[PDB]
């Protein structure tokens, strides 16, 4: 029973609210370690909590691996986005983070710690602004500014540290020394003047991916991503990811969940309570599966409930009602199907002869109000009005779940088991183009005309 409810505050095995905001995760041995920070009462750094788990749903409290007592500096400061990486050679765990005075944000510096054990008390080292000795000046202070940060371990066992420099306008990817505890050089200056923060660096199949989240304080914004074959250069443009608010959250870390069947990259972010005028500790979490259509095309769907099976390594949507359905048209007598039963995103939806195929089976997930989400079985995408069109003849396709109103449908009973399925965006019904009665009939969107080609019957399976 590994189901997670997004937009809420998870609870550990003890029954207490988990407090690991802006944190990350590490997979070592047989355990997944969730690190993160949380303010106390003065909105200052209290400690960096640590949770262990095997199922990724039931978390176990392990205490503060880093405390405000670990160092004199930590007695009064701001610490955000603490990440931990493993060093194969040494056998210890290096921890990076973002450090501030607690009075202001002039001290854009990073901080380092480490420990022989994962859930053990880390020993604070030093806070500093990278590249201090080079003598380079960044806004009046020694060393490049370093705010929003994150860590990454390449296949060749080389450590990397990413952070926002030059007033969060540029992203600096620093290459770490073999011990991961120091900066060896500035690998590359990525996305200059683009002003991206909250970076997440990962790799899949010889391709590096960089997930960002613009920069709009607490208020959620349009998240984007990019790819490249090399960390040094060859980076692509910023392609939009998720919706206009990243599903009311901000990216924090992305970890590959490997299992028996395969690997499913997990996305996790924060729904900062600051959005509605709340303390950091009241912030909620949002976990979603990061799907890869292709080596150059990424997908970040929004599932109100996510099911995870770490053992098999599968992250998919949780369907409250497993009841299958097929939508038969009154006029043609054919059922709703996906063109060529394809599972390619944005696939055209067409009518087809009832052949008991998977492509002709659909779930009905309630999404509030009198509207519902029509999801396919073979693929798992939702019925979507292409490009949120509000005009007649608007093609219907199956697209990644994005909580858009162009994916919510209301059923209006007209009798004899037939309904008029209207969209929540404009209110136009699901229409069979040109009253087609043959296979491959294009399913579209059209205003209510009282036609029989607009009436659909709900049939169990
Ligand atoms: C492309 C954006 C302006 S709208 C975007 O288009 C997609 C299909 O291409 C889906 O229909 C999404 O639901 C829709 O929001």
């Amino acid at each position: 029973e590994g189901v997670i409810v997004n937009g809420t505050q998870f609870k550990d095995t003890s029954g207490n609210v988990i407090h690991a905001h802006g944190g990350g995760m590490l997979k070592h041995g047989d355990y997944y370690y969730w690190y993160g920070e949380y303010r106390d009462d003065s909105n200052l750094f209290l400690g960096v909590s640590c949770y262990r788990s095997k199922d990724l749903v039931n978390w176990e409290y392990r205490g503060e691996v880093l405390s405000r007592n670990s160092a004199p500096e930590l007695n009064h400061c701001n610490i955000e986005r603490p990440k931990v990486m493993y060093n194969a050679s040494t056998g210890e765990f290096v921890m990076w983070m973002h450090w501030e005075n607690g009075i202001n944000y002039g001290q854009a510096r990073a901080a380092v710690a480490y420990s022989k054990t994962p859930d053990g008390k880390f020993t604070y080292i030093r806070s500093f602004r990278p590249m201090q000795d080079t003598g380079v000046m960044d806004h009046g202070l020694p060393g490049y500014m370093s705010r929003d940060c994150n860590v990454f371990v390449d296949t060749d066992g080389k450590g990397y540290f990413i952070s926002a420099a030059n007033e969060n306008m540029d992203l600096h990817l620093y290459e770490l020394t073999p011990d991961y505890k120091n900066i060896a050089s500035l690998k590359a200056k990525l996305f200059v003047g683009q002003q991206r923060e909250a970076p997440c660096l990962i790799k899949r199949n010889g391709y590096y991916y960089l997930i960002t989240s613009g920069c709009t304080g607490w208020n959620p914004n349009q998240a984007k991503y990019a790819y490249s074959k090399d960390l040094a250069s060859g980076w692509s443009q910023l392609y939009n990811l998720g919706n206009s608010t990243t599903y009311r959250s901000q990216p924090t870390f992305i970890i590959p969940v490997q299992g028996s069947s395969g690997t499913s990259y997990l996305y996790m972010g924060d729904r900062w309570a600051g959005a509605w005028g709340g303390k950091v500790n009241d912030s909620q979490y949002v976990w979603l599966p990061l799907n890869f259509i292709s080596d150059t095309t990424l997908e970040l769907p929004y599932y109100d409930s996510v099911k995870i099976d770490a053992s098999s390594g599968i992250i998919s949507e949780y369907i409250p009602d497993t009841t299958r359905y097929k939508l038969v048209n009154k006029n043609s007598g054919k059922v709703l199907d996906v063109l060529d039963g394809s599972v390619d995103n944005a696939a055209q939806i067409v009518q087809w002869t009832d052949n008991g195929s998977l492509s002709q089976q659909w779930y009905l997930v309630d999404v509030g109000g009198g509207y519902k989400k029509i999801v396919n079985v073979k693929s798992g995408r939702a019925l979507d009005v292409k490009d949120e069109s509000k005009e007649d003849g608007g093609v219907l396709i199956q697209y990644t779940s994005n909580g858009g109103y162009n994916q919510h449908w209301k059923f209006t009973d007209i009798g004899d088991g037939y309904y008029k399925i209207s969209s929540r965006h404009c209110g136009k019904l699901i229409d069979v183009r040109k009253w087609s009665t043959e296979d491959g009939g294009i399913i579209q969107q059209w205003s209510d005309a009282g036609g029989t080609n607009q009436h659909w019957k709900l049939v169990l399976v």
